[PDB]
């Protein structure tokens, strides 16, 4: 197992969350965060035709359509920690009220006010 | 009012072609629908200023994967080769895409991308 | 029992975006095909608090987010049977632009257009 | 500007409540996302005049209970109200869903309706 | 009336809890459409019996996974353990709702599974 | 390595299929179908706690929702190749109408009539 590579990338990048991750890697599936690992980020983060700023934004675009709240509200931080200001943060949740609708479009605004309010 | 153009210089410079193919539906309804697109889709979206068009052409094809709308998806893929996004990135969204909205949806991206690879070979 | 109190109003609106739908598929799995004429038509459609043309139209905004590509252009003949305008049926789906995407509502109306032009 | 005003015009006096909650986000996103609302939603599209501002608003509802999306459903509820259709009515868009969108759908829809109707 | 009872027949004996809920929401709106889950969704349709009894109860958690329903997802998941349907059967089909559907689909329902399974 | 796992059930319960391998091959998304194998295969559908028969029913109810055509349709395959009868696997496609709604379970019903009707 070379899982301790996708660890390489999340320890710098979104720490936080995947620890936070593991408080389901307990009596239900630790198997699950750890497929959020060797294959999530060791497997497709691992390669890079993309920066890792830019693959942190296409997250939100997919997270945005999807409407997982908990899910996108995450990766917000883990784009802000990879190098992206609030205003991409939200230049790209705003081209999607054009795709996914307006609902979506608020939705996942809303949602990375929270994570961007919360460091006081 | 006009401002349509300030999203048109742009269309007309990516994929025209492809507008130019939904002016086609200037029949069958309301113009006003490939008018709200130039005009408020690259009127008001597009043009802001924060990321460039490449990101952004980028950035609407995993969401179109999502969505699993392929004629938009094929259609952007034109779009995004135009801005000047090479295979190995178009095919790299996808790819990123099995993980956070299936693999079926990865796949049925993927091929829709390797036809709009294909103009004059044969 | 009371079946036809279901196809005794499908064989009004849509008699053959039912004929049909009663054949390419009511050949191998008929549980599905009696249950759309006995619960959707039957006990749903049969309910009177909005006008028909109403129902039909909230049906259109219904399959236009899904892509219900077929079964949208056999709501859109019902639609028009119904009594309503192409111009309203081409409505809901520009107002759907807003709530659920372009690429929705494009897909939509070239779906429409079909129906809209099925003799030469 | 007559496109601001104009969506506003309807805004002001349909959703006069949520649309103030667009001061409520006024400060993260650009006050752009709740500009486009008038200006594009309300000012280009429900300002047409083929379908009535009552039909309009239970079509909103239609696509809110299939994309799922709780809020903008919860809003959007008030403005049908206002806007004169019955409970009865709104429910029954939510109840003819269970069999387009299905039942999990439907049933979560009329439940945030219920919101806005217990007492608000 | 017929379906109606066995409907709730059904619903009471196997998921009291839910049972209770649909009283409690047939109040608001639909006695038409706590009607239907009564007399179309489980009378009707749920007591087929094509396919095995605990089958068709995965099968229900398999699709509220990927339609992200977090309500109904733990309602379904308590009558799945009372179908005799092992906790280690509920996670196996949401980490296979994974593949098909995309990591925060499952790593969502799971999170849901866990709040369930801690009466 | 893992992916000698994956295939050692792809090639058994839906080789026919997997053969698209083919079409990811010029260099679009050949990387992806080898995920496919060591992850969907060799990681997911290889820790059976479910029986095989079962899992593929799952995958069917699953891309019944996301209308997922020229998937539903390959795996309708896999499933019959289990040992699933055709009133077997219409089934999980007639409950998804309630959970799914009509229009989703209508539109995998005829693409599996299509895959009955080789």
């Amino acid at each position: 197992e070379r899982y301790r590579r996708g660890m390489e990338i999340l320890n710098r990048m979104n720490r936080k969350s995947y620890t936070a991750i593991r408080d389901e890697l307990e009596d239900v599936a630790p198997d699950l965060a750890r497929f959020v690992a060797e294959f999530a980020y060791g497997d497709v983060y691992s390669r890079g035709v993309l920066d890792l700023k830019t693959r942190e934004l296409l997250t939100l675009a997919a997270l945005t359509v999807l409407r997982a709240d908990d899910q996108l509200k995450s990766h917000v931080r883990g784009a802000l920690n990879a190098g992206c200001s609030k205003d991409e943060i939200i230049e790209v949740m705003i081209q999607m009220a054009v795709y996914a609708g307006f609902p979506a479009a608020i939705n996942a605004v809303l949602a990375a006010k929270e994570v961007f309010t919360e460091n006081d």
